[PDB]
């Protein structure tokens, strides 16, 4: 077993690999567009002394944090060890290469999806976002007297087919994620992929359709099995406006007795009705992933909450570093120091921390952070917030 | 139909109207013993000409709120219009009757738990705390190199009669009430109705148990029906080593697949286990509801984050008065104005906002929160903050 | 109504009726494929005066029996009354020229698979093997110390396109088909079938994976609605290490919870767990039925357990004949007498004795099988019990 | 923490862990009567410095082995270590020191029931009885021509109270366990505790019912939920025609749509139906669990197949001696020897062959059990191999 960057011989290998491993492979054609996204050297596969055994790979991303700042990532993806081959130390092997070219490349993060919860803690990955499915029980929703777009006159929301708006979904989702925390640049062949998938699939999926306004958009279809459900594929909304006038026309679906969308925590929509139960909560989970590749170099790039005032400490990441942090004016500077340690944290706690997602107070409490100062604890709750709500873009 | 305070001859048709009313009702002797919470003047029924046709009283409760400060606050409860009198304004009638006498006697908040989520909001009730059920599968569940209590030696936890510590489970939720927003006093009448009910019933609920900690509890029960599932009916501790201990102790009850325990979304749990997954959400809904009686009253009295500097507005509750609002120091000054408003909203949102559960930007997302200053919004998020997480004391 | 050898008019209203009574009909060109297995005179048509309304054929195919013997067997498929001619004795009248011409061929035994377990035994078809479906939870299972294949190095199981690997598959199928008791020759038309099913169905079954040892195969999909379950279609294993093998490949199989499997009785895998509770046996029933056509040359064609020491009866098939059976050495002699019968069955219970799946002890508590002598019994039991396990080849 | 044998201080402390620890605990009064069945020093408990936070103790029973032997047995139970007090080596401990007095008293073999089926292998204990779930869809169920008490005058089963009838059932039950392996001796607080169990509880289980015929009964109760189903708890019958009956009687529940039993895999009751599928397998589990405490003690003690003839080997039990095996006229001799071993096996594989429900070629299959010759794997199935299936008695 040899670890190497795979030739063009070696990708039919990647996919049966791929159609084995993962269950929400399409085949060749669609993985062929994903690799567009793949840079020179961003792929490694493990042969047996022959046929491919374990992959892993990179996709070049750009990832909106805190203070609207777009830094390059690295989105790992496509890893996969053949069930023949478990337990031989191969993704531990794959990892520790795809982290070594990521940080001599100069991304200062890392970011995946994680199809279980317990694999990437102890490579440094921490849950960063938070994923909430509200299930809308549609029949009793009434809006609010103070719910905006309740006046008179005409809709400025159009029932529209998806592939006739590719335009106005591209600008609307521009903006959306240039000002969103977790935010993803969604690149042409990802938008091709998108727009194939609202297209009904002979005894698969239904035909997506969309609602279209000025500053936002919904795509949704009837899901296969419960015909009296309609699935929220994706909502962006960059105003209240936008965001209240779309949940108008989807509670409009009167054939509908549920609206399913996998949305945020901060989800205002709740507060739009005048019974907040009637968006209930049916699921929630871990959505991105992060690895603060350089600490110093992502401790600097995010913005931090202007309301606390300045304050300096010393932060030791376990086998990362020990750094003298010092926030004020919502900017960090942070610099190598061998001072006594305020703040002890493993390199997945300070992932789950950058976007804004967890409180370090909730992960104090748990001792994945340590501090003996608790003036500490709340100043670096209230600095690590983000003033937007923390959101997912898509999967990868 | 008139409205007056119930005599003694009243309350066997008041038991009636209970038992027709609300399926969680024991019976007369466990009403009586609920019955010694009301004061003088704190019940209302309304007669037909005869029978008991509606009904509605407060308790005198003792409410923690943000700063560890404790207010007299008006439990309402045992609100019941009879099936044979609905749509005749019987509720809107009752409601006004208690929040005048609440509001006379110099309540400063009233609060209850809501059967539907539809009714209260136009009272002044706001959701102010939300519960999340956690389910964990306990036969994946490994905790972390990191959480606490991992150490060879003796275990501190120990299973224990319920009955038979009485003592130390009170000493234990007084501290814990005393910290906490959301924590309820809880009187000797509420302890005897807790363990009567840790009792196993012929043919309804098992035997309770309890792990006991010096700085906490948890009671515990099987499932009528699902023998594999353990439901925690409480779980009440004043240090992280506490909360650890006990989880450790839960996750060993190694005949259960499943725990399921009604907790708050800030619970550090998923952090304790390797898989934080594995903690999953099965439900959330809001517990308890504040309507704030006097808003500078109420404004004054709890504490605010000391990281926000201080900063001055106009706040106008609706149809509850205009006040200059000063935060500095995490302490409040609310007086009488006429200056033009910078904030307005409706008496609920101010109740979802009072102990930190609900984000001023959220409800202003939804226009349940009206400003023209967005830096506003910011400061008010930061302020009204609560560094110890909010929570649910006890269902009334 | 007449009954009558098909013309090739005939063929495609079988097919009619085919589709109309058989629910995993494929259609004409597939069946025409099976046809290629039905010998010249092999089926039979009853037409009303006009179209077919019952229909019945046999395969010539070649049976494994205890001792690696191989029988031709007729085997008996395709059969179907109309719904418009039920109790019309269309079966009775089908089936009785069927057996004219198996038995007249020289066939000394018919088989089939039953769609209902109810029918077959009064034309004198008894059960002869056993089907489990065993579920492992594969998150649980760890394999013992003492299992094969354990050891470091490579896995010498690879994954790979059922397709192109049709002569592997092939070569390991005909070894075992020889050496195992319900080992049926699977001719070109049935791989050319098997490997068409491999293949993702639009709307249908999903891709089709083999995992390949050089002594074993299993091919397995993820099931349809189910994507945590994998459904092993086939496992064929010659070699102990080959059949370990394989389940560890499958038991890493790390994004499936669960493994079904339909097997036989005595499958080892729960002895290869730590855990043999883990294997569930979810699912049971009959699999190959065996009507013996000539009872001398089936009863000496078989190996019996040389174990047992040279013993002589006299058995009575109920309107079959009466034959002394001297069994020594694991031959048989079988020769008419009229000499007073020591045990007496109806042909049916031969049949399911024949390939060693049922114990003679367990037919006679039932009296299915009548016998003065316990001796005897534990003789019958002993000499027609099969080393090798009796297993089930394909249905038909 | 302390090892010892409990003074009657330490019992109340024991039913606490004990209604923690098991879900089927009745109390104090039925703990009680089964304590009648350990002798002094059969008990071990575990003290932190107190209270009970470990326990484990055996009963004396007779085990009927083949050859219609009876063994006084360790009946290992009541074992449970607190949740508080997991990974603590407190099982290995207890039962390291039950085994020391077990095999000190004399004890040929101890056995148990699993609560799960993966702690008990590591002690020694091998599965030795397997326990079949039979549904009957009774709406369907014919018996066969063949099938016992078919004929015209009266039934010789009785449908009676079971408490009026003890005397009957106990004399039935004593026929039974000496003739079967599996079988134990109930003494009489057991059948105390079966006829209270067959009572109506509040809000429990319903009135139970018996079918008594001269030589065999069922008892039966209506399942709580399901009131179309029929839970037959117990069914003993010497002789065939009393298990006919007694099937005749229970098809005869014309209000019942399926009548369920935990049977063994040999039920003849299948063969009684014109269709065997009919009595459907919904379940299969490892029953009773032996562990070979003295081997040649075991092997000398119990029957082998007399039809096998005269055969010698070696056997190694791993950490268990090894020993001159002869074989011969259903006996054995088992002496120590040094000679190369033939045939190696852990001790829990020996408990599995014991009793006849496994076979060797099986057990070997899985590399369980090591031989290089597979003619002596025929010759040990067939001499373990038992004439009488192997049941299993009741639980404990
Ligand atoms: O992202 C993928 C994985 N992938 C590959 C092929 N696919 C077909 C249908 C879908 C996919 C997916 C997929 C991903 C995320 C998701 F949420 C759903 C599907 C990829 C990355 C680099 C490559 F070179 C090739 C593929
Ligand atoms: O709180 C109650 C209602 N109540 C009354 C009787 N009850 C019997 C069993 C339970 C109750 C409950 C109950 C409350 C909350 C809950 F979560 C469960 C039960 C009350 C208040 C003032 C009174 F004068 C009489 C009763
Ligand atoms: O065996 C068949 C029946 N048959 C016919 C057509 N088919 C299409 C798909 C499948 C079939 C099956 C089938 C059989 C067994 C099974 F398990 C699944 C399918 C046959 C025999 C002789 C003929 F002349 C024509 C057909
Ligand atoms: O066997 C038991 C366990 N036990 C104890 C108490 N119990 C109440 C109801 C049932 C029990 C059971 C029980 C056992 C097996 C079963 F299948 C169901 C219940 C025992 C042995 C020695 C003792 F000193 C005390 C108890």
């Amino acid at each position: 077993v040899t670890l190497c960057s795979p030739t063009e011989d070696d990708w039919p290998g990647m996919f049966l690999l791929a159609a084995a491993s993962f269950t929400d492979f399409i085949g060749p054609e669609s993985a062929t567009a994903w690799r567009t996204l793949v840079p020179t050297d961003g792929a490694v596969v493990v042969r047996d002394g022959s046929e491919v055994v374990g992959m892993a790979l990179y996709m070049d991303l750009r990832l909106t944090v805190p203070g609207e700042v777009v830094l390059p990532t690295a989105g790992l993806s496509f890893v996969a060890v053949a069930p023949t081959h478990r337990r031989r130390g191969l993704l531990r092997a794959m990892c520790a290469e795809l982290h070594r070219r990521i940080a001599d490349s100069g991304y200062p993060v890392a970011a995946l999806h994680a199809s279980e919860g317990g694999i990437y803690g102890r490579f440094g990955y921490g849950p960063a976002t938070t994923l909430h499915e509200l299930t809308v029980d549609r029949r009793f929703a009434r809006f609010h007297a103070d719910a905006p777009g309740g006046g008179l006159g005409g809709s400025s929301v159009r029932l529209v087919r998806p592939t006739e708006h590719r335009g106005e979904f591209e600008a609307i989702y521009e903006r959306w994620r240039q000002q969103v925390p977790g935010g993803l640049l969604r690149p042409q062949v990802l938008w091709d992929e998108l727009l194939a998938e609202a297209k009904a699939a002979p005894g698969g999926d239904r035909e997506s359709f969309a609602l279209l306004h000025p500053d936002g958009y919904a795509l949704y279809r009837v899901d296969r099995t419960d015909l009296k459900l309609a699935r929220v594929s994706e909502l962006r909304a960059v105003t209240a406006d936008a965001h209240c006038a779309l949940w108008r026309a989807l509670i409009g679906l009167d054939s509908m007795e549920r609206i399913s969308i996998i949305t945020h925590p901060q989800d205002p929509l709740p507060h739009l009705l005048t019974d907040t139960r009637l968006a209930r909560t049916t699921w929630r989970q871990d959505g991105l992933w992060l690895r603060i590749m350089n600490v110093p170099a992502a401790l600097e790039a995010r913005g931090y909450a202007h309301e606390v005032g300045e304050f300096s400490t010393v932060l030791e990441v376990s086998d990362g570093g020990r750094f003298a942090l010092k926030i004020g004016d919502g900017r960090a500077r942070c610099t190598p120091t061998d001072a006594a340690a305020e703040i002890e944290m493993d390199r997945d706690v300070l992932g789950s921390l950058y976007l804004g997602a967890h409180r370090a107070s909730t992960l104090a409490a748990a001792n994945r952070l340590r501090t003996k100062d608790s003036q500490l604890l709340r100043r670096l709750d209230a600095a690590f917030a983000s003033d937007v709500p923390v959101q997912t873009a898509f999967e990868f």
